[PDB]
């Protein structure tokens, strides 16, 4: 039969299950696709994963960058099956290294979800994408370009767009009015300093992010993996957000979530911190602050939460123990302190 969806969510929809276009996407990550057949992902093989990069952070954190990290490298690469022709397995010892291959990790876990999802097949009764659609348990109501909301998000992610990221302008191609299934119902609406914020994500994460959230790493995750704890981040910043999208110049097209955010009385911090969240005692959020920040001036108001929009002015934080945050972010240790609200289809213009 024919399709009953808006032509908007037809395209939305088409975009992100593409498997193959997660085909690519983890061949740039230099996984093999082949030999570990992203059909065949398994949330058991995934885990294993988490607890080799454990391993590597034992090593890393005790100094034993000999043998004993050789090992535990060849140990990750053999469940996590690498794809660098004769290239030589390289030792994941940096922070940055780290971070690299939990981002992996993240997208296979979202890929396993999606590939679950197309997979799953009726048959005559529905078209496919509506199908795809009512399988994510979420709602994407497509905007209107000539309303009211394309202005005001429109507006914040022109005017947060950070002077250091110069490579690119970004143009609004389409709104969707977001409302996962049960995430209204868990809300911390209690809880003050409700903001509206950015998350970007890579093409590959969409489905797993709509279907099951924004969620909490898990516990065999590596902590140092992630630099203020296992948490969820947001930006106010666009554009510190949409570096996250990944987007190449061949890529150019990418989505930005936006999401109330039920930061409360947030702990602020200078440098970062993996151990962030038991520094919390009783706050509700780590806000990790940054040179520049939209000016409490030019904030406004939207669905009950706090559209910080306005030209990003000089806050006048500087850290003089070592490196400064260039824009703030903010953390939340549990997925009902956030409610998806807003996805953009954004055009990179490198
Ligand atoms: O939000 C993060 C996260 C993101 C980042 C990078 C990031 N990504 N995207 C952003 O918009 C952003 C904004 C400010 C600062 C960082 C970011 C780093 C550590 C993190 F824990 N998550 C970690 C991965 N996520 C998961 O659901 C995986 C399944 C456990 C989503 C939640």
């Amino acid at each position: 039969p024919e399709s009953q969806l808006d032509l908007r969510v037809q395209e939305l929809i088409k975009l992100i299950c593409n498997v193959q276009a997660m085909e690519e996407m983890m061949m740039e990550m230099k996984y093999n696709t082949k030999k570990a057949p992203l059909g065949k992902l398994t949330v058991a093989q995934i885990k294993a994963g988490y607890q080799s990069l454990k391993k590597i952070e034992d090593c890393i954190r005790a100094g034993q960058h000999g043998r004993a990290l050789m090992e535990a490298c060849n140990e990750f690469y053999t469940r996590i099956p690498h794809d660098f022709g004769l290239r030589t397995p390289p030792l994941i010892r940096t922070q940055k290294e780290l971070s690299e291959k939990i981002q992996l990790l993240e997208a296979l876990g979202d890929i396993e979800i999606a590939i679950k999802l197309v997979k799953s097949e009726r048959q005559g009764l529905e078209h496919p994408l509506d199908q795809h659609y009512r399988n994510l348990h979420c709602a994407l109501r497509p905007l209107d370009h000539e309303s009211y909301e394309f202005k005001v998000i429109s507006q914040y992610l022109q005017s947060t767009h950070a002077p250091t990221h110069s490579d690119y302008t970004m143009t609004l191609l389409d709104l969707f009015e977001v409302e996962k299934d049960g995430e209204k119902e868990a809300f911390r609406e209690d809880l003050h300093n409700r903001m509206l914020l950015w998350h970007g994500s890579r093409m590959s994460n969409w489905v797993g992010i709509l279907s099951h959230g924004l969620r909490i790493a898990p516990p065999e995750a590596p902590i140092t993996g992630y630099m203020f704890g296992k948490g969820i981040y947001f930006a106010d910043m666009s554009s510190k957000s949409a570096n996250y999208c990944f987007a190449s110049r061949l890529k150019n097209t990418g989505l930005l979530l936006l999401s109330e955010v039920a930061l409360g009385q947030c702990n602020e911090l200078l440098e970062a911190n993996p151990k962030a969240e038991g520094l919390l005692q009783g706050k509700h959020s780590t806000k990790g602050l940054g040179k520049m920040a939209p000016s409490s001036a030019h904030f406004v108001t939207l669905n009950g939460s706090t559209v910080p929009l306005g030209p990003a002015s000089d806050t006048g934080i500087l850290n003089p123990d070592g490196y400064t945050l260039n824009y703030n972010e903010y953390i939340v240790y549990n997925p009902n302190q956030v409610r998806m609200r807003y996805l953009l289809k954004v055009q990179f213009n490198f």
